[PDB]
């Protein structure tokens, strides 16, 4: 037999790429990550967090979510299937959010920024509710390169994890503000292959996934079993020369693992 920390490890040795989990069951603090402060590229998953700091504006009364946001083709990046349907009549703030989370549009993340003030904007959001290690640097497309050894655009597992529970659980929203924000997450239509794929069908997940060059495939959630306090689970790959699948599965496994021993 072994720990949960050593079987993730040999998920690691026998998936290739570099592998980053933290788990925190909020019901008991109990606490295990692995490579925890180790650094990985976000790609995709910050927009969990550039949505919050949005919110935030929303709740100093300094942005509106039924603000409309026109914008035009020559904003359009790399992978935005919401967004570029509609270049023609725009997007409010809050259908931005929706998108960015639940489909990962980038053009909506990008517009966001704007609205936000862009990525020092975030990442002094990031601060200023205690979180001293997430940075976001560049805007969209580029933030998602996972250059090895870049500390641009990163976070660690365990610093993730942390902010996720603070803003899905925590005390830097609004109670309506968290509620939107959860909402969100639980809509989101990217990750059925990540780790949901490997928990059981009726725990509930609201999660915001990532991928980007390196074989970068990202997975983070709150998840609520049944009738229990929620779990929260940040999962970082990178490096992998494995296919898009292949890296899927390995997020799933982490699921599976993570589910098996809790
Ligand atoms: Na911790
Ligand atoms: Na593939």
């Amino acid at each position: 037999a072994a720990a949960l920390s050593e079987q993730l490890a040999e998920l690691e040795k026998r998936s290739g790429g570099r592998l980053g989990v933290a788990v925190l069951d909020t019901a008991t603090g109990r606490r295990i990550a692995y490579r925890g402060d180790e650094r990985f590229p976000m790609c995709s998953t910050f927009k969990a967090l550039l949505a919050a700091a949005v919110l935030a504006q929303v709740d100093q009364g300094k942005e509106r979510l039924d603000r409309r946001i026109t914008y035009s083709k020559a904003d359009l990046v790399d992978y935005s299937p919401v967004t570029e349907k509609h270049v023609g009549g725009g997007m409010t703030v809050a259908e931005l959010c929706e998108a960015a989370i639940t489909y990962s549009d980038n053009t909506a993340a990008n517009l966001l920024l704007e609205a936000l003030g862009g990525p020092a904007a975030l990442t002094a959001f990031l601060r200023s509710i205690g979180d001293e290690v997430t940075r976001l640097d560049r805007w969209e497309p580029e933030l998602n390169e996972a250059l090895p050894g870049d500390p641009r655009d990163t976070t660690t597992p365990r610093a993730m994890a942390a902010t996720l529970r603070k803003l899905l659980l925590g005390d830097a929203l609004s109670p309506a503000s968290r509620e939107q924000l959860v909402d969100w997450l639980l809509a989101n239509k990217t990750g059925d292959k990540r780790l949901r794929a490997g928990l059981p069908a009726d725990w509930r997940v609201g999660d915001k996934t990532g991928t980007g060059g390196h074989g970068t495939t990202n997975d983070i959630a709150v998840i609520w079993p049944p009738n229990r306090a929620p779990i929260v689970v940040a999962v970082y790959y990178t490096e992998s020369q494995a296919d898009a699948e292949a890296r899927d599965a390995v997020i799933a496994e982490v699921g599976r693992l993570v589910a098996e021993a809790f």
